[PDB]
């Protein structure tokens, strides 16, 4: 609404003794439109280079609006669909052309789907958008000459491989590191917030999925500029884990490696870790060595990037999420505020106009028998009129959001699959890290009561 | 709240052409306290009869309040626990003695659990309460002399077998059929409601898990009394499926059997079914033969009794649920209405009293440095006072609910696991079938908008 | 070899008190070539009738040799492949055109596959052959105009549905019942064998997946003719279960129904079953009521028709299998007996010719250094000659078996996936039921010792 | 038998361009009796130290014969059992006291088990024996005072944790490194064999799960002594991977780290790996960088140590296994050679003595009717006599093997679960690595034909 930190589960900032931050996308903000466009290009490129896809793909035009965050795709049928909170298909596309409610139903023999079925891709990653947009064009081309390109599920895997390789390959980090200004966006409020929480005995640490050599470059560029004379960015973090292999870092058991800030060389760890630079590791050992409880640790990330059930049951420490798209969602809803009120009132006028439609319709066969024959036919059109207006209003309201997929947190009336992932995974969430740091490091974040249908409100 | 039908998903009663009713517990109401007590006795009996459990169990006193609906038990550790909407253990018991947050955490190595792990029993059945209460006493005895009784998971299976046998055995149906007055509770409103929906071209049908011979006895006793001269209860239902094997009836493919209302004898079906009595069957064939769409069929039951995912994805027709316990929940909340307001106001007084605690606490080290040393120590006690009151108030509020497990739909602040099952499984739910029939058979049930944390309310 | 009953696990016929027989294909033999051709036609027909597949399929010519028993198909890629004992792909086909070792490897990223992956169909049914042959042609047509036909996995499901419907539909049973002479093959030895085992206190019972009305027709035609005056076929069986729903009949819990031999009408069972006609049921209750142990019951079937693990762990009574194709396998091996000896000797001649190739090859660099340069080049061709002969011989040996898939029990040198299913599922197996009855009903079937590689033979 | 290398699947040593060796237990032999005893002690110790188990365990006497390789234990019931090739329980123990066939059957409701059920531990590790022996004593103590020790499955996990910690802790490696003579056993034949294969263009590499610092110590001690002047052990290996994290090393994607042989420090890899010391890694990248095919790589290990299906389907390169216990198995069978012949002949004498028992038994009711009443009663005792002898002989034969669990590769008549794991996982296997190196590095290992029951032998 009009706040900065949205709460899902209670969390006392006074009890938190350490805060973990995902360097990329959480601690260091990026230009979503550019970063995505870059990955899309690199991947679109590598495909026709190491997989020899048809050259036509080289001429694929990227459109950022072609996809929205939180979409799910099934590599089997080469489809992309917006799922509801319970897996119900709100709207689907095969490639780029929408699928009729009819064809969808006949295809999935149900309005629901089974995310347990690995044939679907429901993981929240920082490259979903690009992936979705590309995969869409990549299936259209496939439908044309299906003999030249692999199968729908094959393409999906290939794209995933490229997206993956380009990330560990070095291709991506290089293009950006040599353009820190087109891709990364800075803000002093972040360095100020960190300093604020530090002044409260709170120890900050970061865990990235990038090499130290590269991390030292981004951090320096994105932080140093805002420090005072004599200060160093490395004095902001008590710990910094590089090539953390984030997903598994939380629930796995991969070993740590002490990193020499100077050379960059490393040596195996033979005891409890201590303030400094490390590589790899796992949350279990980290929490242990620091002599604290998981509930005394809060980690903030940009994308779930994994299975919520295992992440929450196997890790044990508090988790928050920063959702960038939240900026546009809130903005669009505020913009549609007036249109919302209009459908609302138009609705009430249709509700009582219908409430009376039955009152005199039941009476027509509950006490009498044929008397209002023309009476009902009067409200029957008087309702088809107001309902026609509501149709148009709902249409205007759509113009305020992504025309192809509507809003991110909504799957029609109910919340979207992504809205559910956030609710389950993050106890707290906001548009950008800065919002959280803006508050008092000793704030007690409470949640608003849900209130069930059978509950009485006061 | 102050309504009869609670809505979870939109459903237009004008589009529904057929309504299915679960005979036992939905169409025919029972005395939960008695019916449960009976099953508990029969099962407690059969155990020491076919399994030779220690005679001590014969002296087990049944207490209806020892369990609440929607609990989950893990046969492995012989524990019973109240799970939240996302599997977090709100409170657990090993046998009958509560488990400390500490011991729970060390036992489950997490505050969450994996319902996918078959070692847990999370199915909503009409015998859960009794089962829970018995299983509890059955583990206490086990802990005493663990050499005489099977393992925790063994006991669980045994109990399930007895509960099952006693149901198909005939033991249960007989005790009740010979006491239709101690166990079953009647109400003319039901027969009136049925007649009402029938007068609107709506075809009602029922599917029970009992033999016809027995069904004809309950129906006659529970319905006939309220009909007019010349009327027969069999004229209320277009179809009646006996020994439907409910769970699988919806998603399986078991074949139908035409039943002769007179003899009770049967013959295989060799074509589309037609109005009358049948046995077994499956929803797929039933929907087909009637030439209608699944969405044009509404089935109302008393307990989910199965896996929600498969039931909803594999069946396809609308489903509502009647939750009896809802009567006491609403009643208790209304009773605690005044106490609720008190913690509420006591909270606001603690909120701003804390809001100012930081305002002058941060200032103590944000602009100054040691000046309000005694100032803060004044509000620190003034807050420990109001918080102490809130503690007592929350205590009084508990007295209004089941002392051992709190409310059914709540797992602390958030909804309970059962509240989630209802939300996902039923588009509509109410305390008793009668509530639904009280409305207009051409009612359009709409749901209230959820509203997310980041949503702005008008 | 030269025996009738092949043993996999020890079984004492003196301990067996009851023998169960699968009516179709086990007790009553059929003309595999015709029965398959019929199903193929019916299914090929229904598709273009209820699914509207392209009319071209109506002109599909059936070839019985296009498939062999025990093949596996993956509905995903529309492929059919012959798996080894451990899931290694011995040879694969996409539609009808073989796949190169190279393309196979790149497609499955391994020479093995995961039968746990439901995308594969590895169930041994009595319609696999036809299904395979049709599915092959059904994918070829698909590749031509992929826009008109469903997806590879869709087609597979459709075919399965038709194969299924045509079986419960009545279409199949009717064509045959009106041609018992073109489809069914009789033999008095069966009626004599039954009478023989009966004379030894052994109770025979049958469980079919067909209606009684139809069973009474086949049994009468296939048995009565061989009885003596005053005898009746119904006097051969102590029990006869109809519409047994075989697969689940063994491990499920479906209830029994007493069947009136005259009318055909039925009534629910309210106690232990007794000699006579029943419908449905489950092995658990059957074994119980008869007061015997599972190990005292032997069931003989024609196809595994299910999951071996569950069938063997959840059922508990002895199981044998009758494999019709065994007739041609043995026949072909005997026919290739002489060719086998030739590759064998040609092998020994290549073995020692190679044994000496290294002896003088290692010596060329183990004690000396370049001396037999031309010496080795002499045996190098003398080996490429004998190896060329062996190549041709192996070629001649193939002509003795199915040219497209080789033998049923072999996947190259090692046994085939099907050979493994038989080994695990049946303790005893033979070409036809008659073979078993030919032996003494009090025979003790022993198995030959396996003998491991590191074992010393005497 | 009388050979050194036992073959399961064909493998041409001429095609193999690289051979991987597991350093511990494969390349460097150990004193199984001592190494196990050590682990048992360390683990028995750590338990009462970090888990505070009852001090009584400190007095537990280790017995090496209490367990045999290839056993399976189910943490749930705290049982240890010897499974057959298909999961059938040949013999089980709850703690230390055997379980009757009767109690076993009632406990597992079947003679089979489901290894897919994670409640079982079926992984072949180098610490199974010790683990089994300890776990047994650890459940006996539990049964005494079940209130002091965790649950059966808890204990199992604890033991696994200690076994694991003690391995990564350093506790184990230290005790041994300071006693390389009590634990490790050397043999020059190994260094000679390596040199032999190297002289044939074959590149050897090793991958251990230990740190380099420690590896350099064992290798030097176990190899250097056998080299010629000027030679170094590091000249025997083209590659050496340390802390390979073996299990996942084959199918995972963990990254490599170049290791500085001198300092021991490391640096991330930014290109194809090259001859030298590395840490971590994965088979996929390794095979790629070397520009060879998986089938051109052979890895020899001491224990499967993982899931065979994933290891074989996800890795792709050839695998052999060295089974130490094979030394005693072969030895014992040779020792029982004469006793074997005796039961064999005693069997034949019982076979024909039974063959004639039926011949004159059937005749007693196949042509006559009561005539040999006393005749049969003569052979009935003459058979109970020879069968009594066979009973004693089988008894003498057992004395030649582990009295508690019989042989490792046998589960009664058929092969054991472990025999199956070897057959499926290793294409080749032998008692010790040395055996393989004794052969010509350009040997073509062929397998003996299996031969099915219905096969005719020449």
């Amino acid at each position: 609404d009009t706040h900065k930190v949205f709460v899902n589960r209670i969390i006392n900032m006074r009890k938190i003794k350490l805060i973990g931050l995902d360097m990329d996308h959480t601690l260091i903000r990026y230009n979503s439109k550019n970063f995505e466009s870059l990955v899309y290009d690199l991947v679109k490129e590598r495909l026709a280079e190491s997989f020899h896809y048809p050259e036509e793909i080289k001429k694929f035009k990227f459109n950022f609006d072609d996809a929205i965050r939180g979409l799910v795709i099934d590599s089997k049928n080469g489809n992309i669909l917006k799922l509801s909170r319970y897996g119900a298909i709100r709207l689907s596309y095969h490639g780029t052309k929408q699928i009729s409610f009819s064809d969808q139903k006949k295809i999935y023999r149900s309005i629901y789907v089974d995310l347990g079925d690995p044939n679907y891709m429901a993981i929240d990653t920082s490259f979903s958008i690009a992936f979705c947009i590309l995969y869409g064009q990549l299936v259209d081309l496939k439908d044309t000459n299906p003999d030249k390109m692999p199968s729908y599920q094959a393409i999906a895997q290939d794209v995933q491989y490229c997206v993956d390789k380009v990330h560990s390959d070095g291709t991506l980090k290089n293009i950006i590191i040599k353009n820190l200004k087109k891709y990364v966006i800075r803000e002093k409020e972040v360095v100020e917030g960190l300093k604020h929480f530090i002044r409260y005995g709170k120890k900050i640490f970061i865990l990235t999925n990038s090499e130290y050599s590269y991390s030292k470059l981004l951090l320096d560029y994105a932080l140093s500029p805002f420090l005072d004379k004599g200060e160093h960015w490395q004095g902001l973090f008590e710990f910094v884990i590089t090539l953390a292999n984030k997903p598994r870092f939380f629930y796995d058991n991969l070993r740590f490696l002490s990193v020499n800030p100077e050379n960059g060389t490393m040596t195996n760890v033979h005891g409890p870790i201590v303030p400094g630079v490390y590589q790899g590791g796992n949350a279990k050992k980290f929490t242990e060595d620091l002599g604290v409880g998981g509930d005394e640790i809060l980690y903030i990330g940009d994308h779930i990037y994994g299975d919520i059930l295992r992440l929450k049951k196997d890790c044990n420490w508090r988790t928050a999420l920063v959702v960038e798209e939240l900026g546009e969602e809130i903005a669009s809803q505020i913009r549609a505020l007036p249109i919302e009120k209009k459908i609302g009132e138009a609705m009430a006028i249709k509700k009582e106009l219908e409430q009376k439609y039955v009152d005199l319709c039941t009476r027509s066969i509950d006490e009498s028998s044929q008397q209002y024959d023309q009476e009902i036919h009067d409200l029957q059109l008087q309702i088809s009129t107001v309902d026609l207006q509501i149709s148009r209003l709902l249409q205007e309201q759509n113009s305020f959001y992504n025309p192809k997929w509507e809003r991110v947190f909504r799957a029609g009336a109910e919340e979207s699959y992504f809205a559910y992932q956030v609710d389950r995974f993050a106890c707290i969430y906001m548009e950008k890290l800065s919002d959280l740091l803006e508050h008092s490091p000793m704030t007690y974040f409470r949640a608003n009561r849900r209130l069930l249908a059978h509950d009485i409100d006061i």
